[PDB]
């Protein structure tokens, strides 16, 4: 099977690309796993597999961290995300959104059923389960647990079983049987848990799938329409049917080939402390845990040599940043054409930390509408920022169509230089805002709504008659003939390649 | 004389150093000398020297690109800048913002006075003189004309003899005899020609000097206290006097070593069209001439095989970014701390395009005061934005003690995750602002006013009972016996050094 069918697949995939270390010297989960793997992250190195962690015992379990992380050669950046697309390691950061968009205007393919495959290899069933035993990875030390759950994919399905629902989010070790983990609205984990609560189940059909088929676990992290299961979408991305097996002990459906499936069930009714953790934006409270939903685990079951894939997440740059608001920023694109307004592109800029989205105008489009900056960014926010697919992003930068959205440095320089401070500014005081931002728990108004603001980084002249500069750069203050003149002495004279 | 001191002990320091290149081919002033000096500036590669330049006669002119640019060595990235200073090539931003406030505490060492020097070697007086027959460079294809003066030095004195001001400030060729420049309240050029126009005075002294001792360049694009002659500041910093001649056709004084000076005056009453300009923000308006003083050139004194610096301004990264937004922040630290603000550090990142200025706070001292973000961004931003040195600065960033303002990347972290936007900004309408910026000049508010915040980038905590957070990184969220374990074991395990 392709590596984006397969987690196997992918990880030899990282291997032929010379993009993987097979670290065979014993690692503590107990932080040295999750610090070797911070160190990969902050410096875009290969992914590190963990074959001999210290308490692996009956194949439970190496670990793969930054499965999704940057690699440091420029040409190939988002190398190890093409690897979970069928994107050659070259693909830019475009080519994956638009991949991943391009299964929102075709069929879905839906997935087919096998009756058996490598994640049926063992088993570990009821009281035989120890999770206390198991080795999670303790990935910050001032974690309020071991939090074994940062990259598998979550599988709950609606009361009428028409949704199947597959999304990450994070979970730790509560107790023998027991996760306790972040079930939070407006994400379709809670939106499903809630509407089993209202109709008085207690317990819901659950299942927790690590080391799924890569394509799998980038539609779990993407906010895709309500009530549309990833199961069709992913098979639409991947041109064929994700192969799924029913679960042992529940009614639900795992990959055929995932390495590690938890299945049990969800409580609307029981809470445990969960948290803290070092989380997306960078920062870990000590102490501060918070009353989450409880999963219970009835069985395991998991292939031979079984690989659990870790996010150590935090500061730049890793999944939450190269996942979590990339794919954000290809929704809001989506939603923001859904409505008529001329974008043309969007991304999350790694420098807002999953903040941030820059949407690209198609300034054309907009002089045809004779509007204004401060009209056009109140209707952008109205939009964006009343949507779940806006819920983590309190930045939208609107920008002309010379800046490249997907380059940093580009969107950095049209928001110094184009966008007036307060003046091209709409502040948007009672939307949901993301308590999981600092500034927002840990801030200066209410945790939960407003602190948001769409940011108008088009020059005046952009909504009426264009673009009336030049950029002082070499590549527009100097003429084609000088420019190639200087490019073809440029090595000879001495200069750097 | 050392490298601090004389503008060709500079150069051949910068040939010691591997951080210049010699091109002894023909390369034209129209373009081709900037258009490489910019792919220089965009790649942080050797300072170009131009010892052919096309059109040169007689002496005038080399031309020297990129005299304050970056290296691309991390270690050295500061190095040409510190080789201005008499610090070592691996000066920090800190040792080279430190050594140029130095003078502000220590009594000014005088200037002292020779008969002669290598700049009296050749000269060409009046009806002699055909500026438009120079070899002046066209720095970029849209300027509205020949930029000579972009790294010279303007020394004009005040009526009462006392304050002689040295300046950086453009200027173009506009005639035979005649240069056009920028002369911007509220610069000391400015200040000093009103003071002459409110006398009577039609044509004010002046001399314009090129390839000044490289600590005069640096206080010269430095914002000093008014009426503190630069000539005594600059002697502070180099621990010894700055070697001054007359001028022969006036009563001023230039640094005898300089390689290049133009003797005239400066207007009170003639204005002829100047720019545009590819300047610091990174932008030129084609076709935008605005009108500006005019400068009459009486004699040209020279150096034997003389050098013009230039500087190819624009995008990141040259000498407006290097020099102007860094000098300012240094100003603006030490107003802070004369203000009894608890400032340690300030720098102008280089992604603000030195519209930005962070401020690190001593936090200790900050929670002495039992203040609040809201009435401390106030006061910052009113003890600041109402000065000269933050004329050209229109965002201020508040950060605590764990961020380093030298580093852009700590800088937009916290911006990013610290700063709720709106709720923790303030934002000052009343202040003078910087047109030149396109949000200004080509903005929806008025060019010169206003259009400026102070973003608090301090948690909430941090002005009360102390930082109650721990950053999700390798430095901050594993312990020293982890950290070392994983430092010792990188390279062995295959990960890059
Ligand atoms: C906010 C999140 C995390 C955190 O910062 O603690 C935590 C970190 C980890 C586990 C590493 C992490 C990784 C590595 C990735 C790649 C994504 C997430 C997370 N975690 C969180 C979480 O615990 N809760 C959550 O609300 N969303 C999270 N997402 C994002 C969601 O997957 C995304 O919003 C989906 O679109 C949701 O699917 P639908 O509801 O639309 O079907
Ligand atoms: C704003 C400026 C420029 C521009 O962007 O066009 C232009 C570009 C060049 C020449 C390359 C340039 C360089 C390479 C450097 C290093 C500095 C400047 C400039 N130019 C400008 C200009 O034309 N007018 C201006 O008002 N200030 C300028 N400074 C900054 C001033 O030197 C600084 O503000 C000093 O502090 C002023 O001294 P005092 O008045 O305090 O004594
Ligand atoms: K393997
Ligand atoms: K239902
Ligand atoms: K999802
Ligand atoms: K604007
Ligand atoms: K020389
Ligand atoms: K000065
Ligand atoms: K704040
Ligand atoms: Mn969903
Ligand atoms: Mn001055």
């Amino acid at each position: 099977e392709p590596p984006h069918l397969s987690f196997r697949s992918f990880v030899n995939a990282l291997r032929q690309d010379g993009d993987l270390v097979d670290i065979n010297e014993p690692v503590d989960p107990d932080l040295e796993a999750a610090a070797i793997t911070r160190l990969v992250c902050e410096t875009d190195d290969k992914a590190p597999l963990f074959n001999n962690v210290i308490g692996a015992k009956d194949g439970l379990w190496r670990i793969l961290g930054a499965p999704a992380s940057l690699r440091s050669s420029p040409k190939e950046r988002f190398g190890r995300l093409a690897r979970h697309l069928a994107l050659p390691p070259t693909a830019s950061a475009k080519d994956i959104l638009d991949k991943m968009l391009s299964a929102n205007s075709i069929p879905p393919i839906e997935p087919v059923i096998v009756p058996t495959g490598p994640v049926k290899e063992n088993s570990i069933e009821g009281e035989n389960i120890d999770l206390e035993a198991l080795p999670a990875p303790m990935v910050h030390q001032s974690d309020g647990g071991k939090y074994i759950q940062t990259y598998g994919m979550h599988v709950i399905q609606s009361p009428d079983g028409c949704w199947t629902n597959w999304s990450i989010a994070r979970a730790m070790v509560s107790g023998k049987r027991t996760l306790a983990g972040l079930v939070i609205s407006p994400q379709h984990i809670r939106k499903i848990q809630d509407q089993w609560r209202a109709i008085g189940q207690e317990e819901i059909p659950w299942a927790l799938a690590f080391g799924v088929p890569p394509t799998a676990i980038m539609a779990s992290s993407m906010p895709i329409p309500d009530g549309v299961s990833e199961a069709g979408y992913v098979g639409a991305i991947a041109g064929e049917p994700i192969k799924l097996v029913k679960c042992d002990t529940n009614n639900l459906y795992v990959p055929a080939n995932s390495e590690i499936v938890l299945e049990g069930t969800l409580s609307t009714t029981k809470m445990a402390p969960e948290g803290p953790f070092g989380e997306m934006h960078g920062y870990v409270y000590p102490g501060e845990s918070h009353p989450a939903p409880v999963y219970t685990v009835n069985k395991i079951t998991y292939r031979n040599n079984a690989i659990l894939p870790m996010s150590a997440c935090g500061r730049l740059t890793d999944e939450t940043q190269t996942m979590i608001g990339t794919l954000a920023a290809a929704e809001i694109r989506q939603l923001c054409q859904r409505a008529g307004l001329p974008i043309t592109d969007a991304f999350a800029p790694f420098v807002g930390q999953a903040t941030w989205v820059a949407l690209k105008v198609d300034t054309h489009r907009l002089r045809a509408m004779k509007t204004n900056g401060k009209a056009f960014a109140k209707r952008v926010g109205d939009v964006v920022f009343t949507q779940k697919v806006g819920y983590m992003i309190h930045r939208l930068i609107l920008v002309g169509d010379d800046i490249d959205v997907y380059d940093d440095k580009d969107v950095m320089w049209a928001f110094a230089t184009r966008c007036r401070p307060g003046t091209d500014e709409v502040f948007f005081d009672d939307v949901p805002g993301f308590w999981l931002i600092p500034y927002m728990s840990h801030g200066n108004a209410e945790a939960i709504k407003g602190g948001k603001v769409v940011s108008d980084a088009l020059l005046t002249a952009e909504y009426t008659t264009g673009k009336d500069w030049e950029s002082a750069d070499f590549k527009n203050s100097y003429p084609k003939s000088i420019q190639d003149k200087v490019l073809n002495s440029w090595e000879r004279l001495g200069f750097k390649k």
